[PDB]
C-alpha cells in the first residue's frame, strides 16, 4: 500500500500464533513489541528512547508477518506502550519512504 | 525523494537560522528537536517515548525548511539525541510510507 501519515501508520501483524496491530517505524533501528508469551531463548539487551532506557528480551530469528509479507528478524519484548516494526524488520517487507 | 531504509533516515532541514540533520520519523506523532536557539514564547509540553517522559518548550508556528521543501508547524525543542521529523510536518511535505 502507500500510507499517508495523517494518522498513525498502523498494520496487521501476525507472531507467535497471535494477532496484534504495530506501527511502522523508521525511526526505530529495531523492532520492540508489548510483552507476549514468544517461545524460546531471549538474549537480555537494553535501549534508548526519549526518556531513557528499557531493559527488553531479545528473540533472534522470530517470524513474523506484516500485512501478509512474512520476514524473519530480531524482535525485542518489552515494556512499550505500542507495538513498533523498526527498520531491521521494514526493509524485508520492502518498504520506502517518499516525497 | 525515494528513500530506502537501510540506513537512518536523515536529511537536512534548515530551521532558525541554521542546518540541521533529522530523523524523518513515522513513529512521532511530534517533531521534536535538540536543545537550541530558536526565537519566540514558548508554552511547557511534556512528551512521552520509551524509557519515559520528557518535559519540552513547545513552540508553534516554526518555519522548517526539510529537505528543501518548506512547512510550518509546531516543533518541540528538548533533550532528545536526535532531531525528529514528526508526522505533522511530514504530511506537509508529502511523505508517504510505501511497501
Ligand atoms: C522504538 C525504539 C526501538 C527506538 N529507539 C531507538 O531506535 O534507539 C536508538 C538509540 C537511542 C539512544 C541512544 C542510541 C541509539 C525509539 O525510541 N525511537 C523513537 C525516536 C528516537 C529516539 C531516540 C533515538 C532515536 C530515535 P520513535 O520511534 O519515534 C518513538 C516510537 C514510540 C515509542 C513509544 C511510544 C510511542 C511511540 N516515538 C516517540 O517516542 C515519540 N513519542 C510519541 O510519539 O508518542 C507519545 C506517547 C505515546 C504513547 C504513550 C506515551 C507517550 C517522541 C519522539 C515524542
Amino acid at each position: 500500500p502507500q500510507i499517508t501519515l495523517w494518522q498513525r501508520p498502523l498494520v496487521t501483524i501476525k507472531i507467535g500464533g497471535q494477532l496484534k496491530e504495530a506501527l511502522l517505524d523508521t525511526g526505530a533501528d529495531d523492532t520492540v513489541l508489548e510483552e507476549m508469551s514468544l517461545p524460546g531463548r531471549w538474549k537480555p539487551k537494553m535501549i534508548g528512547g526519549i526518556g531513557g532506557f528499557i531493559k527488553v528480551r531479545q528473540y533472534d530469528q522470530i517470524l513474523i508477518e506484516i500485512c501478509g509479507h512474512k520476514a524473519i528478524g530480531t524482535v525485542l519484548v518489552g515494556p512499550t506502550p505500542v507495538n513498533i516494526i523498526g527498520r531491521n524488520l521494514l526493509t524485508q517487507i520492502g518498504c520506502t519512504l517518499n516525497f
